[PDB]
DNA sequence: TTTTTT
DNA sequence: TTTTTT
């Protein structure tokens, strides 16, 4: 196990490096990357979803990209 | 379960509309949203991770944003 | 990205 | 985002 800071990372190529103090760059794909990933819909994405109704109106549960 | 496309949706707001035809417009917040998400890491974010040697090096394994 | 239009 | 330097 290793402590670093990511260096950077390129999300068009998925992958970046780790710098760790005193040692070389370590690279990492984004496969590796641990944790719940970012949810986001583009633009034109074909769903399915259920209707629902809250306090502030409609709104769209259980939201698939198709 | 209905059918649309989104028609615009904010990563900074995290939320946006989905588009029906026929009806209105229908609201989504990403906590909505089914799948995998997004695996990213962000210039400068610690984390630890463990090493392995692939094919073309040394890289990351089980990288967790701390 | 933490809640109703762009 | 699908594999070694921004
Ligand atoms: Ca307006």
């Amino acid at each position: 196990m290793q402590r670093g800071k990511v260096k950077w990372f390129n999300n068009e190529k998925g992958y970046g490096f780790i710098e760790v103090e005193g040692g070389s760059d370590v690279f990492v794909h984004f496969t590796a990357i641990q944790g719940e990933g970012f949810k986001t819909l583009e633009e034109g994405q074909e769903v399915s979803f259920e209707i629902v109704q809250g306090n502030r109106g409609p709104q769209a549960a259980n939201v698939v990209k198709l």
